[PDB]
């Protein structure tokens, strides 16, 4: 790997975003985190009330404007705001060549499951009802919002909505119980995620619901008619299992699902792409593969 991951690596082991001893020191932490990328002078972010969540229009010189990401930010269902991801979703405005929304979906420990599918799909609805393409359209996320993204087509699915042409999980998170083998066996090269932070963040949102819920854990949902799926995610996580569990699941169920563990990166490594090689290596394929199911 490049030089620069071991700077992001010693950032992270300071840094320790999932352990600080309160939500809202967490909440704070990776705001303060995030607050470092310099945001580019060419991004307009444009608020809007996406059908009842709040959300914000991200649009770069070359965005198409016909083209959409709904972007589901990480943060264990419990962190993570549009300013802790509008970099991350800027940047893949930019490799998409599309606008992207946003969205503050409700968080737990204040509001568990379903309220974050609840608005991921309530969201989807109102950009189809204010006149965007599914064949246009993808939904991607990180982490926790890498499983919300699973679970929001499900949903989607089960309600006869027509679902978008692609969709991108970086590192999902879709085991709330943390019983991968690399939850183990990378325990020692993951800088960020371990099953204590996991474990306590998965009871926030699953305020005592069985931790396979489907919607909450899409590892236990029925994937059957997801449209194509790009998982990206590192080799030194904790959460590698849960990607590879996924694409195993998902290519059982008959989806076009594309795996892509990129070797010793870390979680959401392409959030740290202003000084990582490979995270912006990393977006430009996320465009790559968005722009080609929108051909
Ligand atoms: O970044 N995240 O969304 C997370 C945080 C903790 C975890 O166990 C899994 C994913």
């Amino acid at each position: 790997a490049s030089e620069a991951l071991t700077m992001i690596v010693n950032l992270l082991r300071s840094q320790r975003p999932l352990q600080e001893p309160t939500v809202e020191q967490m909440r704070a932490g990776l705001e303060a985190m995030a607050q470092m990328s310099p945001l580019p002078a060419d991004v307009e972010l444009t608020t809007v009330d996406a059908g009842g969540v709040p959300g914000a229009w991200v649009r770069v010189p070359e965005s198409d404007p016909d083209r959409v990401v709904l972007y589901l930010h990480g943060g264990g269902y419990v962190i993570g705001s549009i300013r802790t991801h509008r970099d991350l979703a800027q940047r893949i405005a930019r490799a998409a060549r599309c606008r992207v929304l946003l969205i503050d979906y409700r968080l737990a420990p204040e509001h568990p499951h379903p309220a974050a599918v609840e608005d991921s799909t309530r969201a989807y609805r109102w950009l189809l009802e204010t006149g965007s393409d599914p064949k246009r359209m993808a939904i991607a996320g990180d982490s926790a919002g890498g499983g919300l993204t699973v679970a929001t087509l499900v949903a989607l699915r089960d309600a006869g909505v027509p679902l978008p042409a692609a969709a991108v999980c970086l590192s999902p998170w879709v085991d709330l119980e943390g019983i991968g083998e690399s939850m183990t066996t990378k325990a020692a090269v993951d800088p960020m995620v371990q099953r204590e932070p996991l474990l306590r963040m998965a009871s926030m949102y699953l305020a005592g619901q069985d931790p396979r819920t489907p919607l909450a854990a899409p590892l236990y949902a029925d994937l059957r008619g997801l449209p194509p799926l790009l998982i990206q995610v590192g080799t030194a996580e904790t959460l590698l299992d849960d990607s590879v569990r996924l694409a195993e699941r998902a290519r059982a169920a008959g989806v076009q699902v594309t795996l892509e563990p990129w070797e010793d990166m870390i979680h959401v490594w392409q959030a740290f792409a202003a000084m990582l090689p490979e995270g912006q290596q990393a977006i430009e394929r996320i465009g790559e593969f968005l722009r080609q199911h929108w051909q």
